[PDB]
């Protein structure tokens, strides 16, 4: 395991040092998105929660292609306000239900350290 707690205050500093292999050792799901919502990184824990194959979803658009249930003011709307303003730090519960058993999760979205990149962190609740 790579020990990092979900919700930690300096999580973007800690994860800036990790390659794809180290991201797969986290205890929670982690997705890195660019400012258009395309998936740059997607770890093994996220694939275990959602059933998606991490290697196949890289390069797809999260809001248009992979996760249409997040195309809503409650999720995508918060993301796009964050990208526009250049700052984002929000945590909320949500249900993922597209082509899968509905699964309740806690989501934490936070701007990365790398300029136009954004994290989505996910844990079961
Ligand atoms: C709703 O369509 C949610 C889908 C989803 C959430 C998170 C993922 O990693 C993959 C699909």
């Amino acid at each position: 395991m790579e020990h990092v707690a979900f919700g930690s205050e300096d999580i973007e500093n800690t994860l800036a040092k990790m390659d794809d292999g180290q991201l797969d050792g986290l205890a929670f799901g982690a997705i890195q998105l660019d400012g258009d919502g395309n998936i740059l990184q997607y770890n093994a824990a996220e694939g275990d929660i959602t059933g998606r194959d991490p290697k196949q979803v890289i390069g797809k658009n999260f809001f248009k292609d992979v996760a249409p249930c997040t195309d809503s003011p409650e999720f995508y709307g918060k993301f796009k306000e964050g990208v526009a303003s250049g700052n984002l730090n929000t945590m909320f519960e949500y249900t993922f239900d597209y082509q899968m058993t509905p699964t309740k999760v806690k989501v934490h979205m936070k701007k990365a350290l790398s300029g136009d990149s954004y994290w989505v962190f996910v844990k079961r609740v």
